[PDB]
């Protein structure tokens, strides 16, 4: 186009343009106040209207990176608050924009965004609605810089739907709090999911990411031919390559072009895209990525007719090992939408290792005749782990299930810090809360997706604090081996039990008057130090104690005398559990 700003101002809208421009300058100017960005956003949008009224006005034909970088150097505090980033303004445009992406700080040093009371949020949301959503959007963007700016706009529109519906209701906290926590746990999961694909691209190479894209696209698009899925995997690998680079316009255009090809080839990809392709350009890439798995033709035959019993299997493989193996991922994923994508890569590696061993023998057909028999143990292993834990989640509650995990995983790796073991077991319990509530045809894709972000969060906290060698080995291993590595952990026999500290196992009358979240944290934090003090404690002993602690809380909180009860009964509970866990 003759003017980049005029075009993007048209096919996005003025309300969407000012929002993205705010997120743009918030991720680069993470130290300027909110009033400065509003000054810049209003100066940019007023300039954008000049190019809409005339495509040949002052500096309208310039590039967006030039207009973005020109505004980036207008700030006077650029030399003081960022300093080194101000040096980028002395380079040419193809390097200046590259200079700005490097000096972007991933993890700044800002306070946490404290969630205030519902009354003060519904008053600010009602008094001045626009600046309320923009300020908090400016606070999320300045703390998550590499977050995809358009996708961050999709969450802000969801928050707006939570206030308009709940801030005029009965107990607004009953309407809003289960929604803000939903949007937080989902928003933090999206921030960690896209950050994981960048690590998996530079650690496992370009080939490993393509195998993952082959298995998920063919799973999502079973009616698509292998040539069409292979074409999409190449474009998909290019998108996440340049989106992880840090550039917004470079990543926004690649995703927009990919969505246009998918919408122009719905007859050879999927039939579920009618609704997604109706949406405008901003929502195309987001809708398509979350489209439901299409139905398989159901008339598909077995895989032994082309990969086992057929002739020239070693010939079709040796001619192109990556093309032949990718078909095995294609032909197996679209016939198993219930398998996790990581599980399908585990089967293809089994098929890959078998062909490299059988085709080097005298009689190949007799060798790999049992290649499909090796898949059943690898497939039953995650299915049985889903069955064991979901049945445990059916008996116990969600809270009682978290404690079962908190005891099981503390005895395996007792060296991990207590606050880490708590947040892990509670986030891990949230996985079974919604994945076990799905049928068996969706349990493994659910568990794979949430375990991927929870296990990676564990490895992030363990990377900045080396604690256990067994945890480091599982965090360093491959993608198909990461989750089985954690499931293969056993009880640490070399662990010396931690010395007793009475201050930890002392409880005061404040737990009678804490929120349900704070109460569950303290009951579980004390359960970790209880196991770390006596790791060889059997479960029947822990059925007690925890029941003696249940009566200890009901005896002190309900009595007319508090604080004093925690001193008398607190000594009885501790000392009785001393001889109970002998
Ligand atoms: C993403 C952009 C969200 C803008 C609206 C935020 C509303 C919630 C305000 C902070 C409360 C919280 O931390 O959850
Ligand atoms: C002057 C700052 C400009 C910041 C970027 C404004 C235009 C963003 C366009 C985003 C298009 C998204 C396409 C897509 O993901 O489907
Ligand atoms: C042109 C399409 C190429 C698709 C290549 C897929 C190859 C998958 C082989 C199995 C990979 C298992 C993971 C690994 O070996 O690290
Ligand atoms: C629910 C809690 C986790 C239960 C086991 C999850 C199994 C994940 C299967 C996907 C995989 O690791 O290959
Ligand atoms: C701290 C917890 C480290 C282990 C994470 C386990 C993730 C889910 C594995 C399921 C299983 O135990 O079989
Ligand atoms: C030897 C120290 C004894 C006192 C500490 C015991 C800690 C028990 C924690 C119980 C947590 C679960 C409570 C519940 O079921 O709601
Ligand atoms: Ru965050
Ligand atoms: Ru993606």
């Amino acid at each position: 186009h003759k003017s980049e700003v005029a075009h993007r101002f048209k096919d996005l809208g003025e309300e969407n343009f000012k929002a993205l421009v705010l997120i743009a300058f918030a991720q680069y100017l993470q130290q300027c106040p909110f009033e400065d960005h509003v000054k810049l956003v209003n100066e940019v949008t007023e300039f954008a209207k000049t190019c809409v009224a005339d495509e040949s006005a002052e500096n309208c034909d310039k590039s967006l990176h030039t207009l973005f970088g020109d505004k980036l150097c207008t700030v006077a505090t650029l030399r003081e608050t960022y300093g080194e980033m101000a040096d980028c303004c002395a380079k040419q445009e193809p390097e200046r924009n590259e200079c700005f992406l490097q000096h972007k700080d991933d993890n700044p040093n800002l306070p946490r965004l404290v969630r205030p009371e519902v009354d003060v949020m519904c008053t600010a949301f009602h008094d001045n609605e626009e600046t309320f959503l923009k300020k908090y959007l400016y606070e999320i963007a300045r703390r998550h810089p590499y977050f995809y700016a358009p996708e961050l706009l999709f969450f802000a529109k969801r928050y707006k739907a939570a206030f308009t519906e709940c801030c005029q209701a009965a107990d607004k906290a009953a309407c809003l709090l289960p929604k803000l926590d939903e949007l937080r746990d989902e928003g933090k999961a999206s921030s960690a999911k896209q950050r994981l694909k960048c690590a998996s691209l530079q650690k496992f190479g370009e080939r490993a990411f393509k195998a993952w894209a082959v298995a998920r696209l063919s799973q999502r698009f079973p009616k698509a031919e292998f040539a069409e899925v292979s074409k999409l995997v190449t474009d998909l690998t290019k998108v996440h390559t340049e989106c992880c680079h840090g550039d917004l316009l470079e990543c926004a255009d690649d995703r927009a072009d990919l969505a246009k090809y998918i919408c122009e080839n719905q007859d050879s990809i999927s039939s579920k895209l009618k609704e997604c392709c109706e949406k405008p350009l901003l929502e195309k890439s987001h809708c398509i990525a979350e489209v439901e798995n299409d139905e398989m033709p159901a008339d598909l035959p077995s895989l032994a007719a082309d990969f086992v019993e057929s002739k020239d299997v070693c010939k079709n493989y040796a001619e192109a090992k990556d093309v032949f193996l990718g078909m095995f991922l294609y032909e197996y994923a679209r016939r198993h939408p219930d398998y996790s994508v990581v599980l399908l890569l585990r089967l293809a590696k089994t098929y890959e290792t078998t062909l490299e061993k059988c085709c080097a023998a005298a009689d190949p057909h007799e060798c790999y005749a049992k290649v499909f028999d090796e898949f059943k143990p690898l497939v039953e292993e995650p299915q049985n782990l889903i069955k064991q834990n979901c049945e445990l989640f059916e008996q116990l509650g969600e809270y009682k299930f978290q404690n079962a995990l908190l005891v099981r995983y503390t005895k395996k790796v007792p060296q991990v810090s207590t606050p880490t073991l708590v947040e892990v077991s509670r986030n891990l319990g949230k996985v079974g809360s919604k994945c076990c509530k799905h049928p068996e045809a969706k349990r493994m894709p659910c568990a794979e997706d949430y375990l991927s972000v929870v296990l990676n969060q564990l490895c992030v906290l363990h990377e900045k604090t080396p604690v256990s060698d067994r945890v480091t080995k599982c965090c360093t291993e491959s993608l198909v081996n990461r989750r089985p590595c954690f499931s293969a952990l056993e009880v640490d026999e070399t662990y010396v039990p931690k010395e007793f500290n009475a201050e930890t196992f002392t409880f005061h009358a404040d737990i009678c008057t804490l929120s349900e979240k704070e109460r569950q944290i303290k009951k579980q934090t004390a359960l970790v130090e209880l196991v770390k003090h006596k790791p060889k404690a059997t479960k029947e002993q822990l059925k007690a104690v925890m029941d003696d602690f249940a009566a200890f809380v009901e005896k002190c909180c309900k009595a007319d005398d508090k604080e004093t009860c925690f001193a008398e009964e607190g000594k009885k509970l501790v000392a009785a559990s001393q001889a109970a866990l002998g």
